[PDB]
């Protein structure tokens, strides 16, 4: 689901929308989400209100809409399950990093807007939060889950403003030598911060994942709440 009407145009010229969640009091800082594989779906809805509710407005792109605009899938459908991972597969990272960077430019100027802007991002979007960081764009990253972080290792040094990273220590994206390498190579630039959760896997955060861990999921999302926090100025 999207709001009807929001439009946001890239470097490129696509357009495409988003979810918006203006705040209960403005202005504020506005969060740009990072969807996960699934779209702008059930699990983006509930991050939005989350989100509103402790102060923030929320703007969530659909990133899907260079494939197939107002994609939304039910992750507990098998079948929309496998179009996720087809669309995931043929999804191009950079242009999504770039729609992302036209999503954070809208924040930072729409009437609710205090000027300030963060990034949270799951799974596929905690793999963009990541990219994002290193670019520059936003004042705050969060990921959740990213995959295939141990690849971008290089790009740790560019990292200039903070990031934090919540993993799974049973998530199986992340086998013991890429958390080895994670953890060292994010070791090496203070401004980057993960912290790993034992008991917990993939998607340990989305109430209705299977994969679902309250404990976890809560001391994430708190920390995630503190290091946002300063963006309420």
């Amino acid at each position: 689901m999207l709001t009807e009407g929001i439009s946001i145009q890239s470097y490129d010229g696509h357009t495409f929308g988003a979810l918006v969640g203006s705040p209960a009091k403005a202005p504020a800082p506005v969060i740009v989400i990072a969807q996960d594989i699934f779209g702008v779906n059930a699990f983006m809805r509930e991050t939005v209100s989350w989100l509103v509710d402790q102060g923030y407005a929320a703007v969530c792109p659909d990133l899907y809409a260079r494939q197939a605009p107002g994609t939304a899938l039910d992750p507990q459908d098998e079948r929309q399950r496998e179009q996720a991972y087809k669309l995931w597969q043929a999804f191009d990272m950079e242009a999504g990093v770039g729609d992302l960077e036209a999503a954070i430019h809208y924040a930072r100027h729409q009437p609710y807007s205090n000027g300030k802007v963060g990034l949270v991002g799951y799974s596929l979007g905690g793999a963009l939060a990541f990219l994002v960081a290193a670019k520059g764009y936003v004042d705050r990253a969060v990921g959740y889950y990213g995959v295939g972080l141990e690849k971008q290792l290089n790009k740790v040094p560019e990292v200039k403003h903070p990031a934090l990273f919540h993993m799974g220590g049973q998530d199986h994206f992340v086998p013991a030598p890429s958390r080895q390498l994670i953890t060292e190579g994010f070791g090496a630039n203070p401004l980057l911060q993960v912290h790993w959760y034992e008991e917990a896997g993939h998607s340990f955060a989305r109430t209705s994942s299977s994969d679902y861990v309250a404990s976890a999921a809560a001391l994430a999302n708190e920390r995630t709440l503190d290091f946002l926090a300063p963006l309420q100025s």
